[PDB]
């Protein structure tokens, strides 16, 4: 993730111009290789036309150039690319919203799972750790960065998310499917035990805990579903073929022809297809943004900070339910007990 | 479902090019027959024009070709196809989200339906099996693959989803409508019996069970509703007619005319309508993707893995509520009891 | 509703071609009269030009034809029609989702309203009947088919949805507004009485009943709101005028002119405006689909099966809460007590 | 609101033609003045060109007309207008859904706030009146029609929504912000008092009451938010300027030039820019529909019936919670105790 | 925020014309500098062409002007700008809806946290202050205006949102991440203490309090998420480059050429590119609106009134839970105890 929200807080005279100087997360970084390849093929064709081909071959090449310039418009590149990019961006933001966060759960646990003794600390810490462990399991399933951080379950155990007895129980479970859900079942069982023990003081608190657990588990499952059900491969293939075929057609039909032949709209030889290069920049860049966003759990610059989120979530959960439990400041009268640096339209 | 999420985790230089070599779930697999038929008709017309027709017939054919090339644009193919494909894709993802999953229910059941004896196991297993049975009934109603797997209720009984006494009760029920909802009513009655027996320890736990059951049942009903209320037949007919009429018009108007006649934009005979073939590829492929996605419960490559989901859901449910019930590891102090391979914009 | 979901389960070679042979719910059925009228006016104009008008009148008519062919594009028909049709289709699916269903309520009632005696049956049956009666009242308010089935409240009483004492109470209520909500208030009062009687065993069950009742009542009210707040009349008028004016302009400007005059793009007299007829087919058909979908509660082929849904809902509700109450098969060990015809991307 | 839902229940041969004869809520009513002004300016320019200007001035005017006809397309009128109108329509339907309705609250109150004596009637009536009063306060804040009906709080008191003691408490509250929320706090306090008194029999009923109250209050607040956060003024200014500049350009460039000069596409003087008038009709009408819908709480024909809704809501609430409380017909066996005027795709 | 909702309550003859005279929040204010710069560069180029260049240089410049006028259309400015602006506007309204409001919480607290003594006042005031403090912490994290108002935590303490003992606890918490969530954990702990003390009379009231707290905390977290996950930098760069390159191309290709050369569509020298200036106005203004809306928490005219909302929320919360607690007017019979200044379609 490359944040620039502060740089654009106000609409200024040089508003988005200063963002053109950024390299990390930029279009230049994603596109300079493809732009160089396109320019190289174009200049190879141009050099062949200018220096290699004979006169009759040049006339045939000019006819082919005019033909391909005229009929390259039949490719619905904008049509297919717009549909694809809209689909990808919608999936991208939805996938970000699907990352499980322990904040609601840690608030409920701190308010509902009681006891200053070691057993209450154990209960709260273990419930939050089960939530974090489910998040880690699904994230290493769906994110290449998290997988590189946790390539084995041994790594997860060594990171403190799973104990060794829990590891024995986890691997002893007979299932051929992804086991990210197992800590959620552990959470339900442990919450039931805590309620039966009296650590959870009422059935409504247990119900609230289970509801928040199910929200968290639903987010994990939604991450799994997005990972499994890709954007349909046929759409990806079609948009890739549209871009490729259109720009090969442009490699042919955007060539500068000899102005001495008097071809219409061919009388200025600039030797560099600046507008064709710009059009490639925009269309291929749109496709590259979809390429980067289609799996936001990879290791692109603008891909989500999954490992950072894991660390933040674990630290904040443990702070909230262990250090902060029953640790309020004394009830104090505030400053305005006895009370800077629109009403409506029709009034 | 053809997953390629890992292949596109990062935006690479050969980003989507390597996906063009895939055959299963590809545009080539869905479109090669139609492309061959279009090319065959085009070449039949071209051969007739080149070898069969007389000179005056050729002149009339050339006039007709110019006319149809000019006025084929009056067909709003892009207009109708874009609307249709957007509608289909939205319905497709919504339908995937409507498939019932037992994960929330299994967590609630494991946390709320109690007893290590055989009767508690029976309660938990039977509740999860009722959920799975409702899912199977609606899926065999709406999915051709699931129907081929369960062509009769006898098959459902032999798969273990329904017992024979339950089969007698099920077929003895007098209804002319789909009975997918019956196991949900069985679930409500059994949950009430469990609460009355004391296996469910509180009324809030029963309420949570019923709420999750109603979420599951609503997903089953939404599957039924999507199956019943098709995309309006008139839209399908209109987009099919638009594509067909436009490409018959192109079969006429994209023909290569004799360059000796000096017709404008007709001076290069390439003998193969490469750009017309590409345009057919893209437009007919868009329509074929809608065709494949319109019923995502069939047996296309990218159709949903309904039978796999049935098997996974049943196995995971039975694991969660029977093997994993009250089977926690002992409460253990974690690694960070005494504590790898952004704050905000305005700060 | 004309369902064809099974016919399109798989994307086949003759995928959507076989749907072109359907008549019920088809574009041909909705559009053949308008297409005939357009063709008749076109041929009347063509006959007048070919046989009636003098030479100077023909020259003026040709100038007018060229003018209207050129400047008919100034009408933003595609612009207005696309907006209108998207709005209509979104409202259409939302309206289908707003039809009240008793399934959640019948599950809750079967699980919460208890007693095998006649009084418990009376309670459950009456609660489900109040829900069904509210649905019937709003549906006959908003659906012409349901109104034809229930043109008076006497018809509703004779159908068994309302008793005669309930009819006296209902008509004795002093209100000038639609009374569809009255059975929902009856439902709340009866649920409160059942809880006070002990038939509902706990306050959380009563709360769940009231929440599901409020979901049902909200769906009825949303049906009323969609019926009241039409698509803005000005949009309907504007799109109708756009279509009409554009196609009158085409009646003028698509006429075949005498090829002997050497007008550009006028040298082939086909005598039948096949592409203009196709364009009318597509644009007027789009408008006709919006026309049919704008009120999905009428008696069009693809309009919702409201009376079928009423009958199904009543039958299923009465089955669920009366025949199926406390009628479980004995708890039996399933087939897999001692256990046919993807893990993740980063693994 | 101008309802025509019944007129379009079925797609008929004269489907939308009969809606063109309506005047209230029509495009003609909203647009005839602007259309007359545009036509008057056009005819003033045409008269000046035809009768006033000299020959050289006519030649310069013709050159200017050709220039402005060519380059008026550079104004992205369709681009900006489509975005703006989509935004406005989405906000419009969302704003309608945000109007608070007391139906859920009246059902809950009738089912939960008990007592046939005068005190129970007082409780139920006062709770529903607090809800209605909050609705009235926010509506007179946001709706000009409701403000004209209630220009002072004295008018609200005289309408029976607020008592005089409540008026003293209301105006004695020290706040510079809109006080629409005050009756909701009164509602919470009164519900707590009723529960403490025993009129509300259980804590779950109180919780349900507070949840429905918070839904109602959230709808009131959402009305306030929509009133405050307008569609960004810069979008309104930009679309207004786009329309105005484009149609001034058309006033210049759509003028009929002397056909004797042989200007291309200028050889038929119709003296009336029928297609330009139609284009103005459609584009300016689109803008006028956005103008009417942007504040749906004004006094346009298609603006919401806010005062009617206030009256209906108050009457129905008082009927539901006072006249209908504990006023059920005796539990009676229905007609089908001993039982007119689709199963699935894969079956 | 620049509200003009009242000015557009009705669609009037001078409907949006009167909004063109506004300066604050206007397009003129956001765009006059860029428009002046574009016009200055255009006139510099025009002066060079008219007065500086030689005849052969003029001919080459004219050829370049024609080339750039023709091929500047290859830049998909409308394509990229429309996508970007739609994304920005959707994020903008979602971000407004994400601002936390204490209204639901203050209603619940006033109805559930009891006691007229000083301790009950302390409880209610402190809970509402914790909510407000969480809102302030996240807002100063995400909003530059709120940060300028609260550049240090000392400023927050001096504003009364945080006490000094709470400040010691807050800074003593060991975390490297944003601590906006800490007052929510304080809220949960204090609510648990109040329930254990008997100030909260039932477990369902505590559950409702925790649910509303979690809604509030989720809104704060969603503000953090929107601040962190910017609109992808590559989209911003691409749209900025598209606009810039297109309008530099127009600086070249919109130049008025010498009409004596007889270039087609170059025969009227107006010396001022009025239509090019208008096109720049619209396209660059669209981009500037996205620029202003992309971070709606800055200090633009139409940016949200975050500090006003902070003050309003705190004042209203303290009024609702302290001044208004258990302060009802006596239950009084209303005016209509013994009872001004549509039924359905199918009836
Ligand atoms: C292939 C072509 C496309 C790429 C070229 C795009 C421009 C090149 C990058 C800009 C310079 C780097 C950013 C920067 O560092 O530059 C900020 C500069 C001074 O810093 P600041 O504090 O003003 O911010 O200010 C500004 O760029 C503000 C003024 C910018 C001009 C606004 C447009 C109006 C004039 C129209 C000209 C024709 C095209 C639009
Ligand atoms: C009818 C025409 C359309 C169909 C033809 C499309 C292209 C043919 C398929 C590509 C080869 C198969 C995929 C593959 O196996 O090929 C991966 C290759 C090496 O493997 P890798 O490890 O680099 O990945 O790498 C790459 O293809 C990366 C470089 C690709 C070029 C990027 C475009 C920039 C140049 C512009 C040229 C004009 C059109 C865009
Ligand atoms: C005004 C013009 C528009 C209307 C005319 C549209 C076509 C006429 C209706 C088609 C026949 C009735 C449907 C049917 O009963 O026909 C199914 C047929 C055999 O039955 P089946 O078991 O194969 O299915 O199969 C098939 O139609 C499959 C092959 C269809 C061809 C696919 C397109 C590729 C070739 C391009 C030709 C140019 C236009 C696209
Ligand atoms: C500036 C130009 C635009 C404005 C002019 C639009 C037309 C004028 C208004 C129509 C008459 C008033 C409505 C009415 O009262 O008229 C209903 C009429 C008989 O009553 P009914 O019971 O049949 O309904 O029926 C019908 O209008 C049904 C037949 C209508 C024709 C359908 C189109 C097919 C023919 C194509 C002609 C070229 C343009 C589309
Ligand atoms: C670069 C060009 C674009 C910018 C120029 C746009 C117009 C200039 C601003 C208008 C005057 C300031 C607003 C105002 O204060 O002016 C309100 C005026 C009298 O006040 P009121 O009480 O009537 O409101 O009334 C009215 O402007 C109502 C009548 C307005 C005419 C409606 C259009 C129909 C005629 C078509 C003309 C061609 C273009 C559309
Ligand atoms: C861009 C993409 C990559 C490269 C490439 O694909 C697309 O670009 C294509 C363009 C082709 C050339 C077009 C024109 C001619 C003239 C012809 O002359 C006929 C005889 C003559 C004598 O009188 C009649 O007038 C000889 C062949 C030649 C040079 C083609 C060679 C192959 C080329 C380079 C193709 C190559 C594979
Ligand atoms: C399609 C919709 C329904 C029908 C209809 O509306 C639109 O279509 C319109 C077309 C009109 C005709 C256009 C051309 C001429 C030539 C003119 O000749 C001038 C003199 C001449 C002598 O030298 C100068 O050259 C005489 C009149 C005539 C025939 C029009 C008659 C009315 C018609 C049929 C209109 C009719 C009401
Ligand atoms: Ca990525
Ligand atoms: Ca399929
Ligand atoms: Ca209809
Ligand atoms: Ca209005
Ligand atoms: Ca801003
Ligand atoms: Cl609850």
């Amino acid at each position: 993730t490359v944040t620039y929200t502060a740089r654009v807080a106000n609409a200024r005279f040089g508003g988005f111009s200063q963002l053109l100087l950024l390299w990390r997360g930029s279009i230049y970084k994603l596109l300079w290789r493809e732009l160089l390849c396109f320019l190289g093929f174009y200049m190879a064709l141009s050099a062949a036309y200018r220096f290699v081909l004979t006169e009759g071959q040049k006339r045939y090449f000019e006819k082919l150039v005019i033909y391909c310039d005229q009929y390259a418009s039949l490719i619905p590149v904008s049509f297919v690319l717009g549909f694809y990019v809209t689909l990808v961006v919608n999936r991208w933001w939805s996938q970000y919203l699907c990352m499980p966060l322990p904040d609601a759960l840690m608030c409920v646990v701190a308010g509902t799972v009681h006891g200053r003794d070691d057993r209450g600390r154990l209960y709260r810490r273990t419930l939050m750790r089960y939530a974090g462990l489910s998040a880690v399991l699904i994230l290493r399933s769906v994110s290449t960065a998290v997988f590189k951080r946790f390539p084995t379950i041994d790594h997860v155990v060594e990171a403190g998310f799973m104990t060794r007895e829990e590891r024995k129980k986890f691997e002893n479970l007979n299932s051929s499917y992804n086991k990210y859900w197992v800590p959620c079942v552990w959470f339900s069982n442990l919450a039931a035990q805590a309620r039966r023990e009296g650590r959870i003081r009422d059935n409504s608190a247990l119900k609230l805990l289970l509801e928040e657990l199910n929200v968290f588990r639903g987010k994990c499952g939604m991450l799994f579903h997005y990972d499994w059900i890709s954007v349909p491969l046929v759409y990806t293939q079609v948009v890739t073929i549209a871009l490729y075929s259109y720009f090969l057609a442009c490699l042919i039909g955007r060539q500068f022809l000899d102005p001495a032949q008097g071809y219409k709209d061919h009388d200025l030889d600039l030797c560099v297809p600046i507008f064709t290069l710009l059009q490639f920049f925009f269309y291929a860049g749109w496709l590259k943004v979809a390429e980067q966003l289609i799996n936001p759990f990879g290791e692109d610059d603008d891909d989500f900070e999954t490992n950072f989120l894991i660390d933040r979530n674990f630290q904040v959960s443990m702070l909230a339910v262990d250090e902060m439990y029953d640790d309020l400041a004394v009830l104090e009268k505030d400053l305005y007990w006895d009370a800077y640096t629109f009403q409506g339209s029709t009034f």
